[PDB]
């Protein structure tokens, strides 16, 4: 049981050793390209890229690179794409992949301006009547509508390819209380917009892989991914109990470096795993609860 072994490793304050041993036992893989020259100013932070083999081209003939790695759960037949805050100069880029990859749905966790710093570009519209237009991937971006709840907002985009003029609805989901390197508020009011993302069909099969990202799109980002992972294996089986955590974390880290920064956020995973069970086990009215205790009205 994940609750027992929580419960070991609380008691010893263990966390920050089990968090050191996943760290020590992640995969390590080449980051060539993100690592050329030419892609230095497509790179937010030096020590963060995606792997060579599993992160994703832009297809353009130019630069087919953005800091993006696709996560791919084979066991879980679920797929992710983590990807950085764009930068001023790859917000082109970032759309470019959300229409190319099919995406539905992006996942936001962070805010654009967080502990006082620029920590992701303002890659949409804030307004219906200023739609944007990404001259180098021949893109526009309009605000076709938003719901703002007091801890995270959903938007309503309109993405249109200029060359074809196809256009397609993205949906939006910014968490805006999540803390850079922190925790959400509690179990309840991150599974509530977990939840809120998966009604939307944004994670579904039928789409491509949803796009999440924070910062630098391995720690909030990692933590989002890792718990709905878990919660989908043991939905899949029914059997909580043949969920590892630190195993899927790991599965994971095959396809992105870093994924969840913290041994609290490690801690939160659990958390957010162990409670979401409850759902996923048969106890349908639990998310009712979780809506309630996030008190996500005004």
């Amino acid at each position: 049981e994940m609750e027992k072994e929580f419960e070991q490793i609380d008691k010893s304050g263990s966390w920050a050793a089990i968090y050191q041993d996943i760290r020590h036992e992640a995969s390590d893989f080449p980051c060539r390209v993100a690592k050329l020259p030419k892609n230095k100013n497509r790179n937010r932070y030096r020590d963060v890229s995606p792997f060579d083999h599993s992160r994703i081209k832009l297809h353009q003939e130019d630069n087919d690179y953005i800091n993006a790695s696709l996560i791919k759960m084979e066991e879980a037949q679920r797929s992710y794409i983590l990807t950085q805050g764009p930068l001023p100069n790859t917000c082109g880029h970032f759309w470019e992949m959300v229409w190319e990859q099919k995406s539905r749905g992006v996942v936001m966790l962070n805010r654009v301006m967080e502990k006082g710093s620029l920590k992701c570009a303002q890659y949409w519209p804030q307004k219906e009547e200023k739609e944007m237009i990404f001259e180098d991937t021949n893109l526009k971006l309009t605000l076709i509508s938003e719901d703002i709840k007091s801890y995270y907002t959903v938007r309503q985009l309109e993405l249109e390819n200029l060359t074809t003029q196809e256009t397609r609805e993205i949906l939006h989901f910014h968490y805006t209380t999540w803390p850079d390197f922190g925790v959400p508020e509690s179990p309840a009011s991150f599974l509530n917009f977990l939840f809120k993302v998966r009604e939307s069909g944004s994670l579904s099969p039928e789409h491509g892989p949803v796009v999440v990202h924070c910062s630098a799109g391995i720690g909030r980002s990692g933590t989002f991914c890792l718990a709905d992972t878990c919660l989908l294996l043991m939905d899949k089986r029914k059997d909580p109990s043949s969920v590892d955590i630190k195993k899927v974390l790991l599965e994971m880290r095959k396809f992105r470096m870093g994924l969840i920064q913290t041994a609290d956020q490690l801690r939160f995973s659990y958390l957010a795993v162990i409670e979401g069970a409850k759902f996923i086990m048969g106890d349908s009215s639990v998310q009712d609860q979780w809506k309630e205790l996030s008190h996500e009205d005004l």
